[PDB]
C-alpha cells in the first residue's frame, strides 16, 4: 500500500500554525513524532510570539489523523494514509457554545521525510472575558469520538463531533467541530464507510521550558466497524 507504507514506523512531525483571534495574532511551532502502528503521537508546541492568547486545549484538535491506528479489518477505510504522500487539506469550523468560532485550514502532507501540518486559523466573535479569551478552561482534555463519513463529491471525508472542555468551576464549554478533508493530489483515494476515530489526548508541561508551551500525548484508534 503506497500511503500505508509511509506509516509503518516512527515518523517525524512538524506543526506550524498562524492564528488571529479577535485581531490578536500569534504563531505556534510544534514538533515530535507519530507511530500509527500504535496510534500514538508525541508532540511539543511553543508559542513563538509570546503568550498564547487563547487556551492551549482549544487548539489541540487543530494541531494529523493519518497517525491513527486502523485495525487490519478496517484498513480500506483509512482515507488519511491513502492521500499520502501528496497529502490533504483539512478545514474546520469550530463553534464554541455561546462564544466565538475558529475557522481553520491546514495542509497535511509529507515534505521530504517529515509529515507536516501547516495551519492557518482565524477566530472571530469571541467575548473579551468569556471562557476562551478569559482563559477559564482547565489544562486538560477528555476522550472523544470523531464520526467520519465519506464526502465522495470532494473525494474525501467529513467529520462532525463535539469537544468537551472542562471549565475551572466544574461547568463544561462545548466546541462543535465540523470538519472537511479533501486530498491535494488528483488520483483515487480510499473513501470510507461510516466509522469513528477514538481520540484520547493528555496535556502536560515541560518543567525546563520557560516559553508558553504544550506537551501533548495522543492515542487514536479507528472503530465502529465489526
Ligand atoms: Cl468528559
Amino acid at each position: 500500500s503506497k500511503g500505508e507504507e509511509l506509516f509503518t514506523g516512527v515518523v517525524p512531525i512538524l506543526v506550524e500554525l498562524d492564528g488571529d483571534v479577535n485581531g490578536h495574532k500569534f504563531s505556534v511551532s510544534g514538533e515530535g513524532e507519530g507511530d500509527a502502528t500504535y496510534g500514538k503521537l508525541t508532540l511539543k508546541f511553543i508559542c513563538t510570539t509570546g503568550k498564547l492568547p487563547v487556551p492551549w486545549p482549544t487548539l489541540v484538535t487543530t494541531f494529523v489523523q493519518c497517525f491513527s491506528r486502523y485495525p487490519d479489518h478496517m484498513k480500506r477505510h483509512d482515507f488519511f494514509k491513502s492521500a499520502m504522500p501528496e497529502g490533504y487539506v483539512q478545514e474546520r469550523t469550530i463553534s464554541f457554545k455561546d462564544d466565538g468560532n475558529y475557522k481553520t485550514r491546514a495542509e497535511v502532507k509529507f515534505e521530504g521525510d517529515t509529515l507536516v501540518n501547516r495551519i492557518e486559523l482565524k477566530g472571530i466573535d469571541f467575548k473579551e472575558d468569556g471562557n476562551i479569551l478569559g482563559h477559564k478552561l482547565e489544562y486538560n482534555y477528555n476522550s472523544h469520538n470523531v464520526y467520519i463519513t465519506a464526502d465522495k463529491q470532494k473525494n474525501g471525508i467529513k467529520a462532525n463531533f463535539k469537544i468537551r472542555h472542562n471549565i475551572e468551576d466544574g461547568s463544561v464549554q462545548l466546541a462543535d467541530h465540523y470538519q472537511q478533508n479533501t486530498p491535494i493530489g488528483d488520483g483515487p483515494v480510499l473513501l470510507p464507510d461510516n466509522h469513528y476515530l477514538s481520540h484520547q489526548s493528555a496535556l502536560s508541561k515541560d518543567p525546563n521550558e520557560k516559553r508558553d508551551h504544550m506537551v501533548l500525548l495522543e492515542f487514536v484508534t479507528a472503530a465502529g466497524i465489526t
